[PDB]
C-alpha cells in the first residue's frame, strides 16, 4: 500500500480550531433573496459557467452574479463556507450575499465587483517585472488560504481576476477548494489537464497545500517562457508523459518508490526514459528578456515530482526573484 503524507506546513491547523470552521455540511446558510439583483449581462467565463454582472437594487451596486450549476450540496456549503472562512483576506475574492431564486429556488453567489479579464488575457504580454509583481500577489492569496486550512486545486490563470490599470488581483472560483486535514485521501480527478500535479496523475490521494504551489509553476513556466500551456497534454496519461520528458523519469521513478504508488498499468509503455532537461533548451529570442536565473532557480523548485520538495507559499515569497518587488511594496 501507498507510504502516508502530511504537510510540511500549516498541517495541524484545521484540529485546533473551533468544528464549526472545517465542519461545512453542518453549516446553516441564511439564503438571501436574489430580487435584491438584477443581472445586466452574461460574463464569457467558458460552457460550463453561469457568471454575470448584476446591480444591487437596494445600493446601485455592481456586484457579479454566480448561479451555481446543480451539484451535492456538500460541495455548495463547502465553497460558501470556504469563501466565509477567507473573506477580507488578501487578493481573496470578497463573498458579499449568498441567494435563492424564489421561483427556481436555485442557490447563487454573490461577489465584489471586479473586471471580467482574467489573467489568461493579459499574461502573455507582461514585462518580466509585471509577472514577478502578480505572481507575488498572486503568492499572498495562496499562503493566506493555507494558513486557514484550504487549499485551492483549481490555480489557473483563468482563475485569476486582475485590474491591470490599478494593479489588483483576486484569487476566484472557489468550487475545487477544500479543507486540508493530515492523513485525509483526497479525490484526485480535480484542478485542469495543464495545471494537474503529478500527484494527481498517478492517483496519489494523501496530497496537501503544496498540490497549489504545483499549478502555480506550471503558470510561472508558461509566462517565462511564452509556452501556452507548458506541458501540453492530449489526456491525463500523456500530460505526465509531457511533465517526463522536462524533469526527467529518474526523479518520477524515485518519487513513485519513495511512496510506494501503485502505477496505473497503461503508463508502462508510453513513459519511456527522458533525461531532466536543462531549462536553456526552452529560451529562445522572444522570451530571453523574460528569462533570468533567479527565474529558473524559482521555476525549479516549484515544479517537483516530490510535493513535499516543493517551496511552501512563505517560502516562494522570500526568494531573489521577488527581492525588488519586496522592496517596492516597502517603498510604498
Ligand atoms: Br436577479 C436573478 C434573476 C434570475 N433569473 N433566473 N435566475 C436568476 C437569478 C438571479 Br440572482
Ligand atoms: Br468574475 C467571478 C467568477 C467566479 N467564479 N467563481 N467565483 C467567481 C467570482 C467572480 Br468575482
Amino acid at each position: 500500500g501507498p507510504v502516508p503524507s502530511r504537510a510540511r506546513v500549516y498541517t495541524d491547523v484545521n484540529t485546533h480550531r473551533p468544528r464549526e470552521y472545517w465542519d461545512y455540511e453542518s453549516h446553516v446558510v441564511e439564503w438571501g433573496n436574489q430580487d435584491d439583483y438584477q443581472l445586466v449581462r452574461k460574463l464569457g467565463r467558458g460552457k460550463y459557467s453561469e457568471v454575470f454582472e448584476a446591480i444591487n437594487i437596494t445600493n446601485n451596486e455592481k456586484v457579479v452574479v454566480k448561479i451555481l450549476k446543480p451539484v451535492k450540496k456538500k460541495k455548495i456549503k463547502r465553497e460558501i463556507k470556504i469563501l466565509e472562512n477567507l473573506r477580507g483576506g488578501p487578493n481573496i475574492i470578497t463573498l458579499a450575499d449568498i441567494v435563492k431564486d424564489p421561483v427556481s429556488r436555485t442557490p447563487a453567489l454573490v461577489f465584489e465587483h471586479v473586471n471580467n479579464t482574467d489573467f489568461k488575457q493579459l499574461y502573455q504580454t507582461l514585462t518580466d517585472y509585471d509577472i514577478r509583481f502578480y505572481m507575488y500577489e498572486i503568492l499572498k492569496a495562496l499562503d493566506y488560504c493555507h494558513s486557514m486550512g484550504i487549499m485551492h486545486r483549481d490555480v489557473k490563470p483563468h482563475n485569476v481576476m486582475i485590474d491591470h490599470e490599478h494593479r489588483k488581483l483576486r484569487l476566484i472560483d472557489w468550487g475545487l477548494a477544500e479543507f486540508y486535514h493530515p492523513g485525509q485521501e483526497y479525490n484526485v480527478r480535480v484542478a485542469s489537464r495543464y495545471f494537474k500535479g503529478p500527484e494527481l496523475l498517478v492517483d496519489y490521494q494523501m496530497y496537501d497545500y503544496s498540490l497549489d504551489m504545483w499549478s502555480l509553476g506550471c503558470m510561472l513556466a508558461s509566462m517565462i517562457f511564452r509556452k501556452e500551456p507548458f506541458f501540453h497534454g492530449h489526456d491525463n496519461y500523456d500530460q505526465l508523459v509531457r511533465i517526463a520528458k522536462v524533469l526527467g523519469t529518474e526523479d518520477l521513478y524515485d518519487y513513485i518508490d519513495k511512496y510506494n504508488i501503485e502505477l496505473d498499468p497503461r503508463f508502462n509503455d508510453i513513459l519511456g526514459r527522458h533525461s531532466r532537461k536543462r531549462w536553456e533548451r526552452f529560451v529562445h529570442s522572444e522570451n530571453q528578456h523574460l528569462v533570468s536565473p533567479e527565474a529558473l532557480d524559482f521555476l525549479d523548485k516549484l515544479l517537483r515530482y516530490d510535493h513535499q520538495s516543493r517551496l511552501t507559499a512563505r517560502e516562494a515569497m522570500e526568494h531573489p526573484y521577488f527581492y525588488t518587488v519586496v522592496k517596492d511594496q516597502a517603498r510604498m
